[PDB]
């Protein structure tokens, strides 16, 4: 009945990439008291470092993909394999996840593809930080933060829309997006709208869907999972936010 929190890096990252967040949860908030590092390689290896005890509180799973530039749907498949082993070892029926960029996309595939699967933990809270739901092309995304549709949906977005019905009705989603300035709706890599495109498939599927836009030069893609606001909002969503009713909160902005 412990609910772990899985932390997943962006492309180019590793199992240490979300350590600022993890250290804050373990050392300052002290809402989590134990951690495990797990890594997976598509070659066929799964590695656990550490052991969670019976006294674990919100245990953190620092996750690493050795193939750290692969597609988010490949990541999701590899995550499933590793989550079968995690559940086998510890029995967790639910987990929360925080993913930076590609890591948030991997969680979204996991949410859509394995909600019914009793051999892995069901994703409960999903935090996606600068995740390019509709990839990187500004032409596909545009600049209208009140968007009800995208200028052009990519194949990935088409998949997310098609399979939105498969998410757990208890799923709670927080989409964090950066915008370098009000007149420059990108985080430097991802169009702000791409990172909020969850708006088009999570509301009414998930129990909760919340957006948070951070603005300014400090909201750059590469470090967006390290901003004070990102960490504060993530803590809030993981430890304070609770609902039985549907919640949808959009930033327009």
């Amino acid at each position: 009945d412990q609910i772990p929190i899985i932390l997943i890096h962006g492309s180019g990252g590793n199992a240490s990439s979300l350590d600022k967040m993890a250290d804050q949860l373990m050392n300052e908030y002290r809402s989590s008291n134990e951690a495990l590092t797990m890594t997976v390689n598509s070659e066929g290896k799964i590695k656990f470092e550490g052991k969670l005890t019976k006294d674990a509180k919100r245990p953190i799973i620092k996750f690493g993909f050795e193939q750290n530039q692969a597609t988010p749907d490949d990541w999701s498949k590899w995550l499933k394999i590793a989550m079968e082993d995690l559940k086998s070892r510890y029995g967790f029926t639910q987990m929360d996840g925080v993913g930076h960029s590609n890591g948030g996309l991997a969680l979204t595939y996991y949410a859509e593809d394995y909600a019914g699967d009793k051999t892995v933990p069901t994703l409960r809270k999903l935090v996606a930080i600068g995740s390019p739901f509709n990839d990187l092309d500004p032409n596909d995304n545009g600049m209208d933060l009140s968007f009800k549709k995208l200028p052009n949906s990519t194949p990935q977005m088409d998949y997310f829309i098609k399979n939105q019905t498969e998410v757990s009705p208890d799923l709670e989603v927080l989409a964090i997006a950066g915008e370098l300035s009000e007149d420059n709706p990108t985080d430097g890599i991802v169009p702000t709208i791409s990172s909020l495109a969850t708006r088009l498939f999570m509301p009414g599927s998930a129990k909760a869907y919340i957006e948070d836009i951070q603005v300014g030069e400090d909201a750059v893609h590469q470090t967006l999972h390290e901003t004070p606001k990102s960490i504060e909002k993530t803590y809030w969503f993981l430890e304070k936010f609770k609902t039985d009713e549907t919640v949808i909160q959009l930033d327009y902005k």
